[PDB]
């Protein structure tokens, strides 16, 4: 496997930091003027993480259409993803407005609500069946239907009701609960098992709106998830699977959201995940 030989060449040479800085240097720079308007300051978790204007998701409202969220559209793979920050106390209603308006079937969460002793996102879904949540600013109701807790992830069934029309939809919440507070997982086995559970649900399929994927900033862990999924899909579709270039796929994804893959360790982990996942793509 050429990809694995390259991995072995970068590992033996210890050049992960050098490869990663080359990506940072060649990455796209597009305007984010709407993100930086004074009216939007309390809609951004991090001053240095903003959606580009050309790819941002617009809310269907005349007052203020802004959310920190990007559409990643992968033309050859025929997959789309929405990558967004962890919701803030004043954007939980906007978050669920976006899921409703974009016709999404799945939400993929890659962080815990508290990590490193600090809050990384709002508690934006209900924890008990009999205590539903109402978002008065966007006119939505959200109810917990069922919860399935596993060793490495939790899957939840949620009911989202548009209180304006009384239409309801089932949303699937896929919560990866074991990413370590520091660094990356030692093995990609649990992360690949999780990716395959999201796929098997239909949440990534073209009959639905794009999956919504978040972590705290929506660029690091979130970037790893979409990069691994698109690379493995391209390996399945191409006559020459050996031709899939993870660095070129990452730079294509960075045309749509800044900063995807935050560290050289996240870049090495993405290679390991694709290399191990291919071995099943090889029919094994
Ligand atoms: C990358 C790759 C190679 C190779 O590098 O030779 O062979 C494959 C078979 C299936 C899926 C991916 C691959
Ligand atoms: C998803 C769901 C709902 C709902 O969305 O209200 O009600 C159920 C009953 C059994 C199994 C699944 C469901």
């Amino acid at each position: 496997m050429e990809m694995e030989k390259e991995f072995e060449q970068i590992d033996k040479s210890g050049s992960w930091a050098a490869i990663y800085q080359d990506i940072r240097h060649e990455a796209s720079d597009f305007p984010s003027r709407v993100a930086k308007l004074p009216k939007n300051k309390n809609r951004n978790r991090y001053r240095d993480v903003s959606p580009f204007d050309h790819s941002r998701i617009k809310l269907h409202q005349e007052d203020n259409d802004y959310i920190n969220a990007s559409l990643i559209k992968m033309e050859e793979a025929q997959r789309s993803y929405i990558l967004t920050q962890g919701p803030l106390p004043n954007t939980v209603g906007h978050f669920w407005e976006m899921v409703w308006e974009q016709k999404s079937r799945g939400v993929v969460m890659l962080n815990r609500v508290m990590e490193k002793g600090s809050l990384k996102c709002a508690q934006y879904w209900p924890q008990k069946e009999e205590k539903e949540m109402i978002f008065e600013d966007t006119n939505l109701k959200l109810t917990l239907i069922s919860e399935d807790i596993k060793s490495y992830y939790t899957v939840r069934q949620l009911e989202l009701e548009n209180l304006t029309t009384q239409e309801t939809r089932e949303i699937l919440h896929f919560h990866y609960t074991t990413w370590p507070d520091f660094g990356v997982p030692e093995s990609p086995a649990s992360f690949l098992n999780f990716l395959f559970k999201v796929r098997e649900s239909g949440s990534l399929s073209p009959e639905h709106g794009p999956v919504v994927v978040h972590c705290s900033a929506g660029i690091g862990r979130s970037g790893t998830f979409c990069l691994a999924d698109t690379c493995l899909l391209l390996m399945d579709k191409r006559k020459d699977p050996s031709s899939v270039d993870i660095k070129k796929v990452l730079l294509e994804m960075r045309k749509f959201r800044m900063g995807l893959i935050q560290t050289a360790d996240q870049l090495r982990f993405s290679y390991l995940a694709v290399i191990e996942g291919a071995k099943f793509i090889m029919g094994d």
